[PDB]
């Protein structure tokens, strides 16, 4: 039958900034990390950049109405850093404007915003200062996040800190498919370190000004599954610590995994990066853990990735059992899908299958005793798929870049009804 989720669950969609913005070279604006990388030759596909995307820093009012039609209760979108801090030593208070825009325009339609303090736009002139290798980029990030609070807070209840940790130093700095798109194991994991760091001061700080909402993380999770034989067990323990408890372990537990982290110095050396009070700040306590779902490792979406729903069933029941008793918000989940417009209709059966497949997996945690308390479809729009540029589309929301409209997916209406009628009813 119907499946219903809880009288106050709270049913979100999902963005960021640099993905759906636009507006680049605005209001002073300066560049990000990912200004720089996608304006590099090779480094993001057909050469695509966020330099207009969706356009959506002009086009806000409209996108809310979108929003108000759909019926999501919360709106998760990221904070452009660089709009605030454009070069060296410059404030620009002017830059927190839109977002006070965007704001009024979420009260006014009776939507909840919920801010990411940092979603990969780190200012350029930061990264040519050794970026989140550099222990100065907590300072940094504490003078954004300090202005964001003192802008924002009364307006913003629910803030996160990062998203995505792993993404923002494994596989930026170690990796390098991400901005600014380096291959350094050593420098990432001191991007790990910081990162966490700047979350727990972010997380002080908001005590210490007495607002009055919630804050949190956002990590990336992908639970490894093992082929077998010791061998595999062990194999399976190498991706989990790598994927998912250097992140969890540090925050839940003060200390980073004692199984991995030999496997780090072997690669690295010495990290030289963990002080006296790090790892304390790092596990100060949060309101809530938000997690980012997609895939496992160890049919496939069209990004090539598994569809494997239970994963996300054994992972709440993981972060239950072993690490939080505290609220979790899927901060994210959602598909890629070759979308499109046919007859100014696309129709996006696989989306609402994967959709459906991820909520029944929740709704059953959910059943369990599990402390879910949201879900946020990423996303709301087609947007810059990061090294793929715009050749990817996740939105329950078709976007022609050409012409800037905006055409509401079967997805769309599909979860419309969901939110409705607080549920799934096939
Ligand atoms: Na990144």
């Amino acid at each position: 039958g119907k499946r219903q989720f809880p009288d106050d669950f709270i049913w979100g969609a999902a963005t960021a900034s640099y993905q759906i913005e636009g507006a680049a070279n605005e209001g002073g604006r300066g560049p990000s990390i990912w200004d720089t990388f996608s304006k590099t030759p090779g480094k993001v596909l057909l050469g695509h950049t966020g330099d207009v995307a969706c356009d959506h820093f002009h086009r806000y009012e409209s996108d809310v109405k979108l929003m108000a039609d759909l019926g999501i209760k919360s709106y998760r979108f990221s904070l452009a850093w660089p709009r605030v801090m454009p070069e060296k030593g410059r404030y620009l208070e002017s830059g927190f404007d839109f977002y006070k825009r965007l704001i009024e325009q979420l009260h006014k339609h009776g939507i909840t915003p919920a801010a990411t303090i940092y979603h990969w736009d780190l200012p350029q002139w930061i990264e040519d200062e050794g970026g989140w290798s550099n222990r100065a980029v907590v300072d940094y990030y504490k003078e954004f996040a300090e202005q964001a609070f003192k802008a924002l807070g009364d307006d913003v209840p629910f803030w996160i800190t990062h998203n995505e940790p792993w993404c923002a130093s494994l596989l930026s700095y170690g990796i390098g498919e991400h901005a600014p798109g380096l291959k350094d194991w050593r420098r990432a994991y001191r991007a790990a370190h910081h990162i966490l760091l700047s979350h727990g001061e972010a997380v002080k700080l908001y005590r210490e000004l007495g607002l009055k909402g919630q804050i949190g993380i956002t990590l990336n999770l992908t639970p490894a599954y093992p082929a077998s034989s010791p061998e595999d067990i062990a194999a399976q323990q190498r991706q989990d610590a790598f994927s998912n408890r250097w992140f969890l372990d540090p925050i839940f537990k003060g200390e980073y995994p004692a199984d991995f982290m030999p496997r780090v110095e072997r690669f690295c050396g010495d990290l030289n990066v963990i002080q006296p009070g790090d790892m304390e700040t790092i596990s100060v306590p949060q309101d809530f853990l938000g997690i980012n779902f997609y895939t496992r490792s160890v049919p496939v979406t069209d990004m090539g990735w598994e569809i494997y729903p239970d994963a996300l069933y054994d992972l709440l029941h993981r972060l239950k059992n072993e690490y939080t008793d505290l609220p979790i918000y899927i901060t994210e989940n959602g598909a890629a899908n070759a979308d499109a417009i046919v007859n100014g209709e696309v129709e996006d059966t696989p989306r609402i299958d994967y959709v459906r497949q991820h909520l029944d997996a929740a709704h059953r945690f959910i059943q369990e005793g599990g402390n879910l308390k949201g879900y946020y479809l990423w996303s709301l729009m087609d947007n810059f798929e990061w090294a793929f540029g715009y050749t990817k589309r996740f939105g329950i929301i078709y976007v022609d870049y050409e012409t800037q409209v905006r055409t509401p997916k079967a997805s769309f209406h599909w979860y419309r009804q969901v939110i409705e009628n607080n549920g799934l009813t096939d």
